[PDB]
């Protein structure tokens, strides 16, 4: 995350860290992820494409550092990594880009709720924000291009969503960004998700309700004039959701 501020899991009870094992013992982030239910989060697909094999994979609930405990925290494993089968990348844009990883701690149990720990609430088909909307996203991603290494501490920041048609326009993205996908951005380009945040939550208050409207995908660059975040649309995407939980 561009800017914004660094917060804590209790104000983002919902994100869930997603790491890769790796052969040694050394493990690294991969993306971020959102708790839809207590055995299922919803990430996306790109994150996990290269590496298909579940066994490798360690999702943390209630974690609000990137390489330390946090009191309250819950560890699991991955049961089954669902990939959607429709799944590409072009030049920029990814397409379906959504995963859902059912997960398990080794006593065989899902996530028992807490104060760190929450389920966030999907849309209605085909019921999203009005643009011009306010939203948050959250995630351990970078807060420079430069940047290298990911800020130790989780950030956050609020963005506005943006027509289709603004997002479609020539000096945006064109005909690359669909009707699947969904715009966000702040209207002075300081704030902004960047590599890491991938995976993570675009969370809106619909109807007086935290709602999943998104999932960090893809942009160019990170916090550029007239280069909006794009995120996954959740709401286009319940079918799929519902019949592979
Ligand atoms: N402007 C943005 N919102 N950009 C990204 O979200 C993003 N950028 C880059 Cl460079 C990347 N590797 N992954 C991303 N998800």
């Amino acid at each position: 995350i561009i800017g914004g501020e660094f917060t804590t899991i209790e104000n983002q009870p919902w994100f869930a860290a997603i790491y890769r094992r790796h052969r040694g013992g050394s493990v690294t982030y991969v993306c971020g992820g959102s708790l839809i239910s207590p055995c299922w989060v919803i990430s996306a697909t790109h994150c996990f494409i290269d590496y298909p094999k579940k066994e490798d994979y360690i999702v943390y609930l209630g974690r609000s550092r990137l390489n330390s405990n946090t009191q309250g925290e819950m560890k699991f494993e991955v049961e089954n990594l669902i990939l959607h089968k429709d799944y590409s990348a072009d030049t920029l844009a990814h397409h379906n880009d959504i995963a859902l990883l059912k997960i398990r701690s080794k006593e065989g149990r899902c996530a028992q709720p807490s104060r760190t720990i929450q389920t966030i609430s999907l849309p209605s088909m085909y019921n999203d924000p009005q643009f011009g909307t306010s939203c948050e996203i959250t995630g351990f991603g970078k807060e420079n291009s430069t940047d290298y290494l990911y800020p130790e501490q989780l950030k956050m920041t609020v963005v506005k969503l943006i027509s289709h048609r603004e997002c479609q326009q020539p000096h945006y993205y064109g005909s690359e960004v669909t009707t699947k996908m969904l715009c966000a951005a702040d209207p002075q380009w300081k704030t902004d998700s960047c590599q890491g945040d991938s995976g993570g939550p675009l969370v809106c208050s619909l109807q007086g309700r935290m709602t999943l409207t998104g999932i960090v995908s893809w942009g160019r660059g990170c916090a550029l004039k007239d280069k909006p975040g794009v995120y996954t649309r959740v709401s286009h995407f319940l079918p799929w959701i519902r019949s592979h939980t």
